[PDB]
């Protein structure tokens, strides 16, 4: 139904881009609701697809999570990396900020002025986060205000509000994170999320507070299972769980941890 694109390889996963060229479109700052944003595009993607959003941490940029446009537009996916209103907003406004601008996405693609015109199923809505915008992406999360989550390194005030979630949820943690730190963060936010919901943790040996934002030497991994998450919960593609559910993921030097509730 919504599957696209070739049979996935462990090779064709790792790869820095899926086999979709792409196009960007900039979105102003004047945009109602969140402080911008760069749209990531496959060109020549027939129908509707599933749409992303990718928000930054605190005082930080939406560059520094651009490696998420790429990787996952030439996928078969319309990403919009954003700016908040502030770099200094915390969680619960950049929650707010995630839904309007899935919003502004949805809006845009029954726009007839818009490069996007006819691209997104409202119906398939995701958010990937770093520290204080996975935070966002996780209370998101807690309303079921979108159909797939991945927090990268992430940072909250509490776990409490996310024991209820059944949005299906990545969490990448640093292990070595002296910011958001796994054993105060990630590793409580994965362990409040019930039983009963898809979840994956994936914990990066040495890793530090940036070492889920990509661009840097862990892009294989990252993409690998980020594509794969979104593919199998945004697309409902069943080719991309055997890349989470089965392999030993720990037997890479780069996994520390690994904790999941496959089968899905
Ligand atoms: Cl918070
Ligand atoms: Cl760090
Ligand atoms: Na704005």
């Amino acid at each position: 139904g919504y599957a696209r694109g070739p049979d996935p390889t462990e090779s064709f996963l790792e790869a820095d881009s899926g086999p979709y060229t792409i196009a960007t479109s900039n979105v102003s700052s004047l945009v109602r609701g969140f402080g911008g944003g760069t749209i990531y595009y496959p060109v020549n993607a027939e129908g509707t697809m599933a749409a992303i959003v990718v928000i930054p941490g605190y005082m930080s940029y939406q560059s520094s999570i651009s490696f998420w446009g790429p990787r996952l537009a030439s996928h078969g996916f319309v990403v919009m990396t954003i700016d908040t209103n502030r770099i200094s907003d915390q969680p619960p406004s950049r929650r707010d900020q995630i839904e309007a601008a899935l919003e502004y996405l949805v809006d845009q693609s029954n726009s007839s002025r818009s490069p996007i015109n006819g691209m997104v199923d409202p119906n398939r809505l995701g958010a990937v986060g770093w520290s204080m915008g996975g935070g966002g992406t996780l209370r998101l999360a807690a309303d079921d205000g979108i159909q797939a989550a991945i927090g990268l390194a992430p940072w909250n005030t509490s776990s409490l509000g996310f024991r209820s979630i059944e949005t299906p949820t990545l969490i990448f943690a640093c292990e070595r994170d002296s910011i958001a730190p796994v054993r105060s963060h990630a590793s409580p936010f994965y362990n409040a999320i019930p039983s009963s919901t898809d979840k994956a943790y994936f914990e990066i040996s040495g890793g530090n507070h940036y070492c889920a934002n990509g661009s840097n030497r862990y892009d294989a991994l990252l993409g690998k299972y980020g594509v794969a998450w979104m593919k199998l919960h945004l697309d409902q593609d069943q080719r991309y769980a055997p890349f989470l559910c089965g392999p030993n993921h720990e037997r890479d030097r780069q996994i520390s941890e690994h904790r999941s509730t496959c089968p899905f």
